[PDB]
């Protein structure tokens, strides 16, 4: 009778079909799919519910189901026929039609207005100007680490490393601008769709992780200012193969999930995250608290606790004259990074938990989902900003930090 209980029939009986052996197997599993598929038909999906039944988006509902109907039909009449595994791979195209439904009334389909005005659009254009200012700084903090620095102190490896990881996530945007202007068309393989999605997971992951790592190198520096007086940084050889390989365990899911998968309303083949399709929602709304739990939760706390750990430890001595102006200028450069990644990456994460509770149920209004639809290419394009402004805070303009440090300590 209900939505929920019609498509977990409509799933288990297509397994049914593939593990069958005769025809009886397979007309009893398809009966079952055909009365599913017309009780589903009259009922009313959470998203467009306050919508009239004469609507356009209505009619393309009940739409739907006389399709799956009608695919049931010619499998039906196979099987009537004693044609076993003619009838089999016949009930392969009613997945085509399963994953139609996930992506327009379960996912954002319904909701979004699919016709795109792409005439050189913002988009490619906005991730084109980020790409080069970007490559360009990074490259800079790369060289300059190379053949004009040397592989000398604790908190410069970590800069090489962000530099490493920032310019490489960067290196990324080309590809997403040329997916974007084909509208979502991955012209790479369903290979490479793995590849690219991994490796962006993993640079994204060693970018976040080594701002935490400067966070709480910086902290200690101010609480223990022995450390830097010592001759060797034994754990830096150790602290930097470890968070690569947390970088590394944190692109798993991406690689076993991210797949070629064709969009059968906009007629493109899209690189997806492939979950299983019986329980879509449940695995995408569960994927998207994962990212806002691991990509900004967890390193927020750690950047925060950092930053009032070293504001606790300054302000209690009460400075007078250019120790109360060095001060300030400390708490000026610790405020900033804590500032630019709440910028630079909550506008995404906000979007990513609204997005989590559209697959959920709980956000049901096309009006809010067509929102975060159009908003999401802006707020992905601020999560490559703070990798443009990486280098200027802990490099170009963070190089005085270290001495400012010194000076307050004397
Ligand atoms: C700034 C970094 C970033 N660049 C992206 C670039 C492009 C896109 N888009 C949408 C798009 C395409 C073209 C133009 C504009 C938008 C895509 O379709 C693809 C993504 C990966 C392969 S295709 C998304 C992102 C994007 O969400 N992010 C942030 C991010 C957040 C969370 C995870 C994550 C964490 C843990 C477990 C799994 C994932 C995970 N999310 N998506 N796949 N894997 C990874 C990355
Ligand atoms: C300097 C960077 C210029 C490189 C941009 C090349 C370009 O215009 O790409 C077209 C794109 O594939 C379509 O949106
Ligand atoms: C677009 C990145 C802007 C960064 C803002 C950080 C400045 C904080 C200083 C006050």
């Amino acid at each position: 009778a209900d939505l929920e209980d019609n498509w977990e029939t409509l799933n288990d009986n297509l397994k049914v079909i593939e593990k069958a052996d005769n025809a009886a197997q397979v007309k009893d599993a398809l009966t079952k799919m055909r009365a599913a598929a017309l009780d589903a038909q009259k009922a009313t999906p959470p998203k467009l519910e306050d919508k009239s039944p004469d609507s356009p988006e209505m009619k393309d509902f009940r739409h739907g189901f006389d399709i799956l109907v009608g695919q049931i039909d010619d499998a039906l009449k196979l099987a009537n026929e004693g044609k076993v595994k003619e009838a089999q791979a016949a009930a392969e195209q009613l997945k085509t039609t399963r994953n139609a439904y996930i992506q327009k009334y379960l996912g954002s389909g319904s909701c979004s207005q699919k016709p795109s005005d792409k005439h050189l659009d913002a988009i490619p254009i906005l991730y084109y100007i980020i790409f080069v200012i970007g490559f360009l700084v990074n490259i800079v903090v790369v060289t300059l680490f190379c053949c004009q620095k040397g592989p000398k102190k604790v908190s410069s490896i970590y800069i090489f490393n962000l530099a490493v990881a920032d310019l490489l996530l960067l290196a990324t945007l080309p590809l997403w601008a040329t997916y974007y202007s084909y509208r979502y068309d991955w012209l790479f393989g369903p290979v490479m769709c793995k590849v690219f999605g991994s490796f962006l997971t993993l640079n994204m992951f060693a970018s976040i992780f080594f701002i935490t790592c400067m966070s709480v190198d910086r902290y200690q520096s101010v609480i223990y200012p022995f450390l830097s007086q010592r001759r060797n940084p034994w754990q830096a050889s150790y602290i930097v193969p470890l968070v690569w390989c947390m970088a590394c365990l944190s692109s798993l899911p991406t690689f076993y999930f991210r797949d070629v998968r064709t969009i059968e309303y906009l007629g493109v083949n899209a690189c997806i995250m492939a979950f299983p399709p019986e329980k879509y929602a449940q695995w995408s709304a569960g994927i998207a608290l994962m990212k806002n739990i691991l990509g900004f939760i967890i390193p927020l706390i750690f950047i925060a606790t950092c930053y009032f750990g070293i504001r606790k430890h300054l302000l209690k001595t009460n400075s007078y004259g250019k120790n109360r102006i060095t001060r300030d200028q400390v708490l000026k450069m610790a405020a900033a990074v804590v500032l630019a990644f709440i910028i630079c990456w909550l506008p995404f994460h906000v979007l990513t938990f609204l997005d989590a509770l559209a697959w959920m149920g709980v956000i049901n209004s096309c009006e809010v989902i067509a929102v975060i639809d159009l908003a999401l290419p802006f707020a992905i394009l601020l999560g490559f900003t703070n990798s443009c402004v990486n280098p200027f805070l802990y490099c170009f303009v963070g190089n005085r930090f270290q001495q400012k440090l010194r000076s307050v300590f004397r």
